[PDB]
């Protein structure tokens, strides 16, 4: 099905950047149009922490103070005044999209300034992180704060995870969290065939039905993943989104690989 026919069918906007790391074949559609990346950045932050903490040092603990707690922290709320390992922080951020965990991970890495530097180093002059969370959910077409283009986020994901500095264990640790993430089931995981393996991380701004999914799809019979980034959104601030729009986009894009 056409991606443009899909925009019309769903009255949404579609940003898609895909890259088969084996052939280098790329599919693109509005790949340079900015969208809010939202909770998808939880995978970039996790990966940057993992670039600098060996897997064996993941048992390191940190203290959770009350001024650390941000909204929607189903896991970290239980840790006020307790110590929590780096491993458990990554798991809560990745698996329960915990906001305190993600903020803390950002803290461990050294703050936004540090995060912004890694990106520039990755050649990613597009992804523009300004706020943390839950404020990272407010999105507006007027501004490009906390927005990125499907191509930019795509190239970045590939260089940090698909081919970066992560050791084998850290990479297995992270991808595993993405393979077992249930929150992504109504998305890309829904649009590829049964034989394909999908390691994803979703996201959702609170405005303009901003719904996204980014993943590492493993073709039935391939070791190299296809990096698939799908950002979508609507025209009304108050628009509710449909996950079927991403499910279907994935089906389309996959016909090219």
């Amino acid at each position: 099905k056409e991606l443009n026919d899909l925009e019309k069918k769903y009255n949404a906007h579609i940003g898609v950047y895909a890259l088969d790391t084996k052939s280098g074949k790329e599919v693109k559609f509005n790949s340079d149009k900015r969208f809010a990346y939202a909770s998808t950045s939880k995978a970039i932050n996790s990966a940057i922490l993992l670039e600098q903490v060996p897997y064996n040092k993941l048992n390191k603990k940190v203290h959770i103070n009350k001024d650390d707690i941000v909204a929607y922290s189903p896991i970290l709320e239980k840790y006020v005044g307790k110590d929590i390992t780096l491993k458990a922080l990554i798991e809560a951020s990745m698996t329960y999209s915990d906001n305190t965990a993600n903020n803390k991970i950002i803290k461990e890495i050294g703050g936004i300034k540090k995060v912004k530097q890694r990106l520039k180093e990755l050649g990613d002059k597009v992804t523009n992180p300004v706020r943390y969370q839950i404020e990272l959910d407010y999105y507006s077409p007027k501004s490009k704060k906390d927005t990125s283009t499907p191509a930019a986020f795509g190239k970045t994901l590939n260089k940090l995870i698909a081919n970066g500095k992560l050791s084998k264990e850290n990479k297995k640790f992270l991808l595993d969290l993405m393979l077992n993430n249930k929150s992504g089931d109504t998305l890309i995981k829904d649009g590829v065939p049964k034989d394909y393996k999908v390691a994803d991380k979703s996201g959702q701004a609170i405005t303009y039905a901003s719904r996204n999914d980014v993943a590492f799809v493993y073709p039935k019979g391939q070791s190299e993943p296809i990096v698939l980034v799908i950002f979508t959104n609507k025209d009304n601030k108050s628009d509710k989104p449909n996950d079927k729009l991403i499910s279907e986009t994935a089906k389309s894009v996959m016909k090219e690989f």
